[PDB]
């Protein structure tokens, strides 16, 4: 099982490179490294394995910060209120569109990879399209807005040696975006 030991930290060189994209059917190594990433955030999210093994609780992981500079990307988000749960293991993943209208957690972000707390407001795109593939080579199209929307443009953002605290607004780090949605 992976643990924040396996997780590298804001300052590693790798969590600023561009991923390279990934040759499919994906090597057995591929599909191992992708499905414990997943069971990473599974692991995170219960109390008692992460209490154990001392795992900060996260929701989406890249695998960039693993020290591993492939575009794959897990997401796991809890049901959490609507009865929408996302719970993804992508492959190539693009956004292909998006919104105008900008969206942001009214507390900003965290990042396994940054062991401080950020100030600062991220405005990302409320709505995005993304292409993918799955695990076995299969095409996936996402139609995701607010939270989760949110979350997979943070992953995104890994791919592409992007970090949340690149979008804050070093002046006035906490004003939002006229008609930014509040999430
Ligand atoms: O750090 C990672 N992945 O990079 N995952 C974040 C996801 C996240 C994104 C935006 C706001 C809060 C949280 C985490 O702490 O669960
Ligand atoms: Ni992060």
């Amino acid at each position: 099982m992976l643990t924040m030991k396996d997780i590298i930290r804001d300052g590693h060189p790798t969590l600023r490179q561009k991923a390279a994209e990934l040759e499919l059917p994906l090597t057995k190594e591929e599909k191992e490294t992708l499905i414990a990433m997943r069971e990473f955030l599974v692991n995170s999210q219960d109390e008692e394995i992460a209490k154990r093994y001392g795992l900060r609780s996260g929701v989406g992981l890249a695998a960039p910060q693993i020290n591993i500079s492939k575009r794959m990307i897990a997401v796991l988000i809890p049901d959490d209120g609507s009865g929408k749960s996302y719970d993804y293991m992508l492959v190539n993943p693009k956004i292909v569109s998006h919104s105008v209208q900008e969206a942001y957690l009214p507390t900003g972000e965290g990042c396994l990879s940054v062991d401080d707390n950020v100030a600062g407001l991220v405005h990302r795109h409320n709505r995005i399209t993304i292409k993918a593939k799955d695990i076995e080579g299969n095409d996936i199209q996402l139609r995701l807005k607010g939270y989760p929307a949110i979350v997979f443009q943070h992953e995104i953002d890994h791919l592409n040696g992007v970090m949340f605290y690149d979008h804050i607004d070093k002046n006035h780090p906490l004003q939002p975006h006229t008609d930014a949605v509040e999430v």
